[PDB]
């Protein structure tokens, strides 16, 4: 579990969104595994606006932050899970690291701020849903 809290937005994995998230919906995209809901309180996270390919992510199944090198956001084939069939997920970045079911929502960050959240795992790989292109998270 986990979310990004920027401005009056809460960014979560679409597959982990709550009823309150759907009842206060701003935007959602199944192909990216992302959903954004509105919040009453202002958040403290800042979004990175950069092309970094190195950063650090939080892994809840290890209680640890790990430095990683990650690929550029791309269209990657993801195997069937309890939440999605086998399909192409867009704006996904891969790295070598631990990610088991429950690690989704952990933040990946670089020197500029939040880059994205854990969205996929298994096989000694971890995939992150990028948020750096969502410029509207910085306004309204
Ligand atoms: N964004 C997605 O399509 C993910 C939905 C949840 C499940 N996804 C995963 O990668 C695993 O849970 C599969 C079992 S091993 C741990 C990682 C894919
Ligand atoms: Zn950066």
């Amino acid at each position: 579990s986990g979310a990004i809290y920027v401005g009056n937005y809460r960014v979560v994995n679409r597959h982990l969104a709550t009823h309150n998230d759907w009842a206060n919906l701003v935007w959602e995209d199944s192909s990216r595994d992302l959903l954004v809901s509105s919040t009453t309180a202002q958040g403290c996270d800042t979004i990175a606006r950069c092309d970094c390919q190195t950063g650090v992510y939080y892994c809840s199944s290890r209680r640890k932050h790990y430095p990683v090198s990650f690929s550029k956001p791309s269209l990657i084939f993801v195997e069937a899970s309890e939440y999605y069939p086998a399909r192409y997920q867009s704006h996904l970045m891969l790295a070598v690291g631990h990610s088991e079911p429950g690690d989704c929502g952990g933040i990946l960050r670089c020197q500029h701020g939040v880059v994205g959240i854990v969205s996929t795992g298994g096989n000694g790989l971890v995939g992150f849903a990028d948020v750096r292109d969502l410029l509207w998270l910085d306004e309204e």
